[PDB]
């Protein structure tokens, strides 16, 4: 009975224009262009780009082309993404991702998102994507 908010209602302001555009016109070609623009913009920082990426992944149901490139400005060798993602998968299965995501700092969350989006077999529902982006 609880409405699902839109992604554009919960994302950060900087990601909002891109997310509106993808939600309004979920054509694969259009969404791929929007993703590729924000991927490449140094002017959208990591968290902003990750929210655009998460919504692209959800709407397109495709791996976002080249998404690992958005980690070019950060050192990520101090975490273990394979382990983070296995834990995240578990939390999704038990309905506790919101609480689990509290255990990650900002970089860990963003790193996790890139790894999640690169995996064509993960299929978050809208609420789980909303959990992720509103948790940032």
């Amino acid at each position: 009975n609880l409405p699902v908010r839109s992604f554009s209602e919960v994302c950060c302001a900087e990601a909002r224009a891109a997310i509106i555009q993808m939600e309004n016109n979920p054509d694969e070609t259009v969404c791929n262009r929007i993703w590729k623009i924000h991927r490449d913009l140094q002017s959208s920082d990591l968290t902003t780009t990750v929210q655009v990426m998460m919504v692209y992944r959800f709407i397109s149901k495709r791996v976002p082309e080249g998404c690992f490139a958005i980690l070019s400005g950060v050192n990520t060798g101090m975490y273990n993404p394979r382990e983070l993602k296995r834990s995240y998968v578990q939390s999704l299965s038990s309905g506790t991702s919101c609480e689990f995501l509290r255990s990650l700092d900002k970089l860990a969350k963003n790193l996790l998102a890139v790894h999640v989006c690169s995996d064509v077999k993960m299929s978050l529902n809208k609420r789980q994507v909303i959990d992720f982006i509103s948790g940032e």
